[PDB]
């Protein structure tokens, strides 16, 4: 097994050849990661299980209840979510689109997608990942696994945002 | 490990307790059993790389070149699509998005989703489900996992038509 440390790393490594933008702060400076993230265009999608200490006023939140139509998806700068696990060999995220997520066209229509992915939801392997949802999809939520690798298709803007 | 036999009544119990249609035809009925799925609403989003064969004259046929706006994918009646691998212990259909599958917000927003697992594509545990679509995720190809377990949110409709 990698360390924590090269696991990080080859994340960051992995995310950044996908093209996304990356940082890793504290939970203390994720608020500002966020806003900084968003820029002036401050209109953000906002999954109902996002924790309120992520959110700065000055932000436009856009609530999901009642859905967004597509329009409004289109329209919205941004979306902010969680994720159920990344996998730093193929700079993957996957969410199962629990609270913290939304449902799937929170990140399949908007542009841009901030992405908050914990350290401790970084593993090194796609076995390790797919251990990590396995409950879920027993569960029978539905997955959607974002990749680098070792819009019309989707968000042409990814920031991953790991903290802690 | 399960007999083939096996695993493909366990796919049919998880795909029935999913709430979708369940068909397993031979490759001479998959056109008849496609069109029968789409009954009188017949306007079926039909990716690039679905076999001409499979396809059939009174079928209303939109193709995704140029892209299909979100409006006239929530008009179409259906999509039709294969899938890159399916689990038979959960009554999982993971797609990969080449082209048999078509980008995701095909598979998204249409409210009844047609699709085509070949025989041989569906495999016993989850394990080697994730085995098959290894090399699409280390391409950055993005999955989408679709499952039953051991529209807003999707299809609200979905027929699975097993061929072979």
């Amino acid at each position: 097994p990698l360390s924590r440390a090269e696991i990080l790393h080859q994340f960051e490594d992995r995310i950044l050849d996908y093209g996304a933008a990356y940082t890793h702060v504290s939970a203390a400076e994720l608020p500002g990661a966020i806003a900084k993230a968003l820029g002036n265009a401050r209109r953000v999608i906002v999954p109902a299980g996002i924790p309120a200490p992520w959110l700065t006023v000055g932000m436009d939140v856009l609530r999901d209840e009642p859905p967004l139509s597509h329009a409004e998806l289109d329209r919205a700068d941004a979306v902010l979510t969680g994720c159920a696990v990344a996998i730093s060999e193929t700079g993957t995220i996957i969410l199962d689109h629990r609270a913290d997520q939304g449902r799937r066209a929170l990140s399949l229509i908007p542009d841009f997608h901030i992405c908050v992915v914990r350290e401790d939801q970084i593993v090194q392997t796609v076995r390790e990942g797919v251990e990590a949802v396995a409950a879920s999809v027993r569960e029978g939520r539905p997955l959607t696994w974002l990749s680098g690798g070792s819009g019309v298709h989707g968000p042409r803007r990814l920031q991953v945002i790991v903290v802690g």
